[PDB]
């Protein structure tokens, strides 16, 4: 078997079905205790539930899904009738995703969109019947961040006031894109210092809030 799939493993058998907290717990016990992996983990998640709760979006965007630790690390957060769009290449990890959320019980609030990020974006308003984007948060690959961020505001899908959450924007590091928001008057941007997931290693979030063109 896999990493991921030891890890829902665990879940299933260290959590409560239906209780997306102790799901978040499991994942970050086991990934402290046994094997690391690239969930945004809890040092970085504390930051991230800061910012939920502080615009309450009705639609978010996920660029990255792996185990859907951030899926249910968000959408437990999310008020009744607002959605997650979660986008994964990796069709083993849609599948992890997919369980995990079913045993935390979300399932209803996430949807899961099979492909790479740059071919599905240009398919969120016509296939997916969206308008535009509340927040995007960016945990998916390095050089994919720029670009990514270029088509969504190319496909119409960013309005006054999306929030744009990056992760890793240190570790690995994202610097064509933080060079670009930092610089750009169409973005205004804030840096939020933590830690790599279940490591003692200085990473980062960037938030950046698209202006307008
Ligand atoms: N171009 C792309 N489109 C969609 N998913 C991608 C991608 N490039 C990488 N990925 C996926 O991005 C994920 C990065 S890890 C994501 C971790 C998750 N956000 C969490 O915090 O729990 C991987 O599962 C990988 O397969
Ligand atoms: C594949 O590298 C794994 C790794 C190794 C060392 C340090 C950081 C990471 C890392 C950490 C993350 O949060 C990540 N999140 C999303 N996509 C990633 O590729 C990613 C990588
Ligand atoms: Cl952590
Ligand atoms: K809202
Ligand atoms: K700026
Ligand atoms: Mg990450």
């Amino acid at each position: 078997d896999t990493k991921e799939q030891r890890i829902l493993r665990y879940v299933q058998q260290n959590a409560k079905p239906g209780d997306p907290q102790s799901v978040l717990e499991a994942i970050d016990t086991y990934c402290t205790q046994k094997e690391w992996a690239m969930n945004v983990g809890d040092a970085k998640g504390q930051i991230m539930d800061a910012v939920i709760r502080e615009y309450s979006p009705s639609l978010v965007l996920e660029l990255g899904a792996y185990c859907g630790y951030s899926a249910v690390r968000m959408a437990r957060l999310l008020q009744p009738g607002a959605r997650l769009l979660t986008m994964e290449i990796n069709p083993d990890c849609a599948a992890i995703t997919q369980q995990m959320l079913n045993f935390a019980g979300l399932q209803d609030k996430v949807t899961i969109l099979n492909g790479a990020s740059q071919d599905l974006i240009p398919q969120l308003k016509k296939k997916y019947d969206v308008d535009t984007l509340d927040m995007v948060f960016l945990d998916h690959w390095k050089d994919r961040y720029l670009p990514d961020t270029l088509l969504l505001e190319k496909c119409g899908l960013l309005r006054k006031g999306t929030v744009l959450l990056a992760d890793n924007v240190i570790v690995p590091g994202t610097p064509d894109f933080l060079a670009y928001v930092r610089g750009s008057s169409s973005f205004e941007c804030t840096h939020y210092s933590s830690y790599l997931e279940y490591m003692k290693v200085v990473d980062g979030l960037e938030k950046a809030i698209y202006q307008g063109p």
